[PDB]
């Protein structure tokens, strides 16, 4: 099941991302249940917003929010919920929400799957519009959810994203 | 796998619904296979009709038709096949088909997932148009399937739906 | 062409709404060109937001922003861009943007098209979640567009919406 | 505008069909307004049914129901509302509704647009399942609309469809 | 999980097909991972082409390309990735790609699921346009993928398809 | 109607593109009818290919193929058929088909509509994958249409695209 997918072929540069929410999708937040491996509805979002990229996580990791570290994966067409994509990290949006520190990695499809994102080497290669739209999304999607909130710290580079991947794999390994 | 999802956190008022068929979908009836847990095509529907809400079942239950008890779940946007939603029962359409007694529960997203349906407390709070459209769907979707048929008994309240949930959980527990 | 559609059969209670943007749509703002009658792209929206209802205008009206008065029309399924729907006003979100006073009417499908919205008589009959989501949308969709902004005044009733319709028809008639 | 499209290059064998409702679409009945040429919502359908093929009419015709003669056009992918397709009639479903005699032509894409339907020469070449699904749709889609109803007479051949086209063109020419 | 689905109720005439890629879908090639059973992205296709039918495989088989034997399944509406459909083989496109011999079976929905394809008894009953479109797809979809290629041998009949099914089941049984 | 839209606010650098075919769409080629202004089906495509960008033309121009000059417009989300987008030319694919010389301009959304494509100044700024996919599409989409064919000459720069725009406007002005 999805519970058995590796974190990656060669962390932190070569990772697998389990997708929970497609790009260009309806405003439903899904989460994989750690017990059954099934996709559960987590929230019907109350704002008229949508996840700006495909969204999911790296298996066998843990952020301080108590869930696997989160990943945004840009693709040319939306991915299937519950599918897995091999990717390469290029940057990270550092942020906190009500559940704890809650970084959002950005990882692009690995070169073996497509040449499209090979030119994206680091965070400055991502489009400025996309990065601004992502930060705005996280800043506002919980605006009508009482007791839920976000504080964005800012964008950091690929080396920072890789360090976040390492830290989150260690946290899961260790407790 | 989906075979391992609970019936609910606190039956009969707090249930999990495994979705087989999204709302606003093409006329393909899917069913979860009790052996593999995979979604199988059950029928390519022969009438130009669509399931009026998301449609699925409560795990670890059994109706007299030999399958888990059926649930319709209204949502603001269609759910993913094979996903699970926490819900609260509000009413039931009593009916029989060629395979046996075959009630259709209506359960709304739980308050933890959305406040949208909190105002729906009982069957009279569901829109009359929706209830009529649901009964009409079940009355007619098998009209071109020889040997398949439906007899609708009528709509009953949340207490009746909860009793149906209890009865169907007991039937599975007991044989 | 669309340029010739009436404001309504019997303003202000019985109106026609020309739709520019469907519900559940991609973040592209279209506007009907007053010269050709064709749908033009007005903006590729920069936030990850979507219009919360179908969106358009009443022909042969003018708001202080220099465009026909705006309307949000809730429907069970999204409408086609460039199509016209007969509706009945039920409320209005008073607001201003950088182009001028810019109220957003809410009008529901007329009883001749559906009985679904007959129960919505006035602004308090609209769902609270929908009204909050609409105000939040207008407050934020221009957050990444420099020099574009919104100030929301608040929700008002059906009588206020009808007065806005009358005022906007007079403004177009008179200049 | 659409009001100016010919009935056909060479009636009754070579016709143009103006599409109002796509195949595989949501349950919204649209109609072209004879005054403005714009697509208006005619009804939000109350049954959970969908038009089984693309649906529209032949311009410059009139059925006894007071509207242009109706056409169902099978295609490999749904057509755009308000678009026009060159077609060839292959059969007709004779029927009446509350507004008068109201035949439903079936016409396939002309050979110049595709070779796919060249093999469909007459009504017996249409799939039996499709013909049954079409009749069932018309029999039932108005089942929850008070005062609206259908009586189906039955399927007739291409020669009957051509005669219906001629008769309906004459009715419009003459009054 | 999907890893446990039978090859079929009664091979080679009565098979199960696990779907990886829907019909009418975006140009993303998915593959089920033999370890986890999860759907992985295999390639973001570089040509502007789409799989002409639903596409997947028969479990517990092996082609010379090292993967389960491939199947195209025509349906009236696209199937869900990861779903299973009971089918009947009607023909096969013999071909090789860079990974080895790589036949493409065509199997239609079994009569128990629909009567629609009962009339398709053998390869000559498939539409000529569909067969040509399928061969063209395989000939060209890898045209921009360096080192990936296809050589089509040609279409063969249902008996040939059944022999391919038997051979591929034996190959998996034996190594 | 669309027949009245300008070629552009300031040709050749500031143009309007009338869209016939959305990006990410089904394989139906539409064309605006020069008589009625309505969208007609031109072909049901026989290959399993899709237009790689939104596709349309500049009004009041003529290529040697006898139709207005063609334009591909990349956007973040597909455009509506029959809608108009203000754009800026960045390159051109020189090619011929059976009807005559038939260049394909590439023009991006104007800066007034979005900042997304401001960085695309010239043809080398377009992604190599996109340019290769476009050429491959035109090379192959007519492969199953007898008597229809394409010969691609190759990609040229923004200055070449502007010259093509000027030439095509003159051809329409002059005959
Ligand atoms: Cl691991
Ligand atoms: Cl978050
Ligand atoms: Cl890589
Ligand atoms: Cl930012
Ligand atoms: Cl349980
Ligand atoms: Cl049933
Ligand atoms: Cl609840
Ligand atoms: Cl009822
Ligand atoms: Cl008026
Ligand atoms: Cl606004
Ligand atoms: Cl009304
Ligand atoms: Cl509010
Ligand atoms: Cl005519
Ligand atoms: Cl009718
Ligand atoms: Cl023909
Ligand atoms: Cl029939
Ligand atoms: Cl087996
Ligand atoms: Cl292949
Ligand atoms: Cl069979
Ligand atoms: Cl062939
Ligand atoms: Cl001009
Ligand atoms: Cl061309
Ligand atoms: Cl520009
Ligand atoms: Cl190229
Ligand atoms: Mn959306
Ligand atoms: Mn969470
Ligand atoms: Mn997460
Ligand atoms: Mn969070
Ligand atoms: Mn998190
Ligand atoms: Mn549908
Ligand atoms: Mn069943
Ligand atoms: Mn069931
Ligand atoms: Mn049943
Ligand atoms: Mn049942
Ligand atoms: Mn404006
Ligand atoms: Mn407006
Ligand atoms: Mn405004
Ligand atoms: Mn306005
Ligand atoms: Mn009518
Ligand atoms: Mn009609
Ligand atoms: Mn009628
Ligand atoms: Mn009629
Ligand atoms: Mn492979
Ligand atoms: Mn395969
Ligand atoms: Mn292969
Ligand atoms: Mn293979
Ligand atoms: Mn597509
Ligand atoms: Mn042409
Ligand atoms: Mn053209
Ligand atoms: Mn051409
Ligand atoms: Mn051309
Ligand atoms: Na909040
Ligand atoms: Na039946
Ligand atoms: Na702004
Ligand atoms: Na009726
Ligand atoms: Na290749
Ligand atoms: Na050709």
């Amino acid at each position: 099941s999805l519970l058995n997918v590796p974190a990656g072929k060669d962390l932190p540069e070569d990772i697998y991302v389990v997708i929970e929410i497609p790009a260009n999708a309806d405003p439903i937040k899904y989460e994989i249940d750690k017990e059954s491996g099934a996709l559960f509805v987590d929230q019907f979002m109350s704002t008229a917003m949508f996840y700006p990229c495909n969204y999911g996580y790296i298996n066998h990791t843990l952020s301080l929010d108590g869930d696997p570290v989160d990943v945004l994966v840009p693709t040319p067409y939306p991915l299937q919920p519950g599918s897995v994509t091999r990717c390469r990290p290029v940057g990270v949006l550092k942020m906190t929400d009500e559940a704890g520190e809650d970084a959002k990695l950005v990882a692009v499809p690995h070169s073996k799957l497509s040449k499209e994102y090979d030119h994206i080497k680091d965070v400055n290669d991502l489009p400025e519009l996309l990065k601004a739209q992502i930060a705005h999304f996280f800043e506002h999607y919980k605006d009508l959810e009482k007791g839920k909130w976000v504080k964005v710290e800012g964008w950091e580079n690929a080396e920072a994203a890789k360090a976040e991947i390492v830290a989150s794999f260690e946290r899961a390994k260790n407790k």
